[PDB]
């Protein structure tokens, strides 16, 4: 076995759990920072064209640059960003940290408007902390 | 908790990976310290009778009491310990630590003798460390009236 593949299977199980337990969560994935770029390493839902994201691009980049939650309750009334899927109406990006710094993120899309409450935020923050040591196996610094 | 149930599914997925990816690993479980006793919170394999374990003489206790890996190469030929399964010939218990202190463990049985090498030990220590926050969601400190 391998610690990277072990971490992948945990991150995959977490995506699966979050999707199955929350009716409104339509797509769930973990992006990790590798050589300055965000790379998708685990997900559940339909396939995304955006497997690698250069920074500056979107809610995904923004969560890492501000080092905080970005919760967009109406993706489609926000003329400064496009989701990856046409059905998506809200999206939340939660940072995963190592020694206080973002190394990755959990990214979730809902087909419903304003899907993510402040209670979702607190829970997802808690999950990000709990998964951090796992997600870190994928981090490759600049 | 929603988080406890999330943690339990992570631990469960970890036991499944451990058992599927390692041919000698026949039973995998996470025991967690809850009010000063070990409680099995996730496992893959055959049912065990040892769901709650008082701090005692077994390998499961030893890892927590010594705070170190306990690796029995030959269970049947150790007349001081009994396994949970008659097929077991080797067993390793790896402490799960949170802030330097043991809060639980990973217990693995093999039907083969001397199943657990130094490589296994080191990989399982790493695994235990990566899983610790999650196992910690089940951790509960023993608190008696006289403590405060
Ligand atoms: C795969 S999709 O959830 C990633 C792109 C993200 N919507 C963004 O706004 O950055």
């Amino acid at each position: 076995m391998d610690l990277k593949e072990f971490a992948r299977s945990q991150m995959q199980a977490a995506c699966q759990y979050l999707k199955e337990k929350n009716p409104k969560y339509d797509w769930v994935g973990f992006y990790v920072l590798e050589h300055g770029k965000l790379k998708l390493e685990a997900f559940v839902g339909e396939k995304t064209d955006h497997v690698e994201i250069n920074l500056g691009d979107g809610l995904c980049s923004l969560a890492v640059l501000k080092n905080d939650i970005v919760n967009e309750y109406d993706v489609k009334s926000n003329p400064k960003y496009l989701a990856s899927f046409p059905s998506t109406q809200s999206e939340i990006v939660v940072p995963v940290r190592y020694q206080g710094e973002p190394i990755g993120e959990i990214d979730i899309d809902s087909d419903k408007k304003a899907a993510f409450s402040k209670e979702d935020e607190a829970m997802l923050s808690s999950i990000a902390d709990l998964m951090a040591p796992l997600v870190h196996e994928f981090f490759v610094k600049l």
